[PDB]
């Protein structure tokens, strides 16, 4: 006692991530044992409805959950601002979590802390060993032409060259290799500026971005049924052999090595966004983006418990168990490598370590209204209903709005 009951909401919801979640359990399990009295309420829900649609309406009414996955940049400097979220300096100064993650940027604001990322991420192109070969292709591309080169060869053998599951709700998906190529095209400043006025979406390099994204769909280089395929059935295209590459997230490993599922778990290897020349080269998109944040509005029982699922939460033991079984980067300095280390996350490991630096994505530097607006308007792109050029007309109309806002 006394008796407090905590909404925990977490997006470990699907099949593939029942790993997480049994971690996530085995952590609140223990703090219940640690807090009597205290009752955690576990709160599934999907990524893109959690992010977008329900914490957004619980913060817009002041009423979010206690613990709550967030995101780092626009999200949490919305959320701050307006007074939602727990400070947690003082509290990582007692738990002695201050100096222990690898970055906390995205989660501060004015020195403030107001979330802890769970994992790193960096997103690049999974791609099936077996199948390059069988198209001739015998070594990872480093250059656009290259790239192009290799989508060319596995086009002419019939091989699907790019999953990506991009319909419904899920033209994030999408956006992920459309920031790294308009990054790739404009160089990192140019989507650090969107939102400070100082470059726009119409800019001649962003454009060339969007036009090469389109080009990928026209040439039949991405699976032309990407509007019909949700992001998980995009990375089943890929992990059961059915296309050669995949951009995604480094918290998609698990589900390509998956022993049960994926078929090409001893055929993958992995490249960064390859160079097309300029201000883009070399670098590699990635942070700590993504975690728990807690509400500010905490009584003394509350903060009690919520310090406890903190202090269970974020320590090596856990990141290590993460890491060791389902591949998850640790958000946290000093996990030793495992002793079975995985070579995916090798190859992972090493297109990170070679990078000349890393850049957020685009969705920690622009306001929600923003990231919603490019993920309808790629939709229509690869869907042929809005050209690269109104593309960008349109992003840059919507980010003028935001930015008088
Ligand atoms: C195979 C599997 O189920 N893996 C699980 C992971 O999906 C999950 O990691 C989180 O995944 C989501 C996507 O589902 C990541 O969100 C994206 O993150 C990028 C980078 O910040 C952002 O640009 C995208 O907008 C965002 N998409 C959405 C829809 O929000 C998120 O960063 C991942 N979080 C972490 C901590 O890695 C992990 C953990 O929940 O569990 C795996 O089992």
């Amino acid at each position: 006692g006394d008796s407090v009951s905590l909404t925990l909401r977490h997006i470990n919801v699907r099949d593939t991530a029942k790993n997480t979640l049994a971690l996530l359990e085995k952590v609140v399990k223990k703090t219940e044992a640690e807090v009597p009295g205290a009752t955690f309420k576990l709160d599934g829900v999907e990524d893109t409805v959690n992010r977008d649609v329900k914490l957004k309406a619980e913060m817009a009414a002041g009423k979010p959950p206690q613990i709550f996955n967030l995101f780092g940049g626009a999200d949490t400097q919305n959320y701050a601002k307006a007074g939602h979220l727990l400070p947690l300096n003082d509290i990582l100064k007692e738990l002695g979590l201050e100096d222990k993650f690898f970055e906390l940027r995205e989660f501060t604001v004015d020195g403030k802390i107001y979330g802890l990322p769970e994992a790193g991420f960096v997103e690049g192109f999974y791609y099936n060993t077996k199948l390059f070969a069988d198209a001739g292709i015998t070594s990872a591309p480093k250059t656009w032409d290259e790239f192009t080169k290799a989508l060319e060869a596995l086009k002419a053998k019939n091989i699907t060259p790019i999953a990506l599951g991009g319909g419904s709700g899920d033209g994030w998906a999408i956006n992920m290799l459309a920031n790294s190529l308009f990054v790739a095209t404009a160089g990192p400043e140019a989507q650090e500026g969107f939102a400070k006025g100082t470059t726009k979406w119409t800019d001649p390099a962003v454009l060339d971005g969007f036009k090469r994204l389109k080009d990928l769909k026209d040439k039949g280089y991405i699976d032309p049924n990407v509007l019909g395929l949700k992001y998980s059935e995009g990375q089943a295209k890929f992990y059961t052999g059915q296309a050669a590459m995949l951009f995604d997230g480094s918290w998609a490993t698990s589900a390509i090595l998956d022993k049960d599922k994926s078929t090409v778990k001893d055929n993958v290897g992995y490249f960064r966004f390859p160079n097309i020349g300029g201000k883009g080269d070399n670098l590699i998109n990635g942070g700590w983006s993504n975690g728990y944040g807690f509400s500010s509005h905490l009584n003394d029982a509350e903060k009690k418990a919520v310090k406890a699922f903190i202090k269970n939460f974020y320590t090596l033991e856990i990141q290590g168990e993460a890491l060791g079984r389902d591949n998850r980067v640790p958000s946290m300095k000093g996990v030793p490598t495992p002793a079975e280390a995985a070579p995916l996350t090798k190859a992972i490991g090493e297109a990170q370590a070679s990078a000349k630096a890393a850049f957020p994505a685009f969705d920690a530097l622009v306001q929600p209204k923003v990231k919603v607006t490019l993920e309808q308007s790629v939709q229509e792109l690869l869907g042929g209903q809005l050209t690269p050029e109104k593309l960008v007309e349109k992003m840059q109309k919507v980010q003028d709005e935001a930015n008088a806002g």
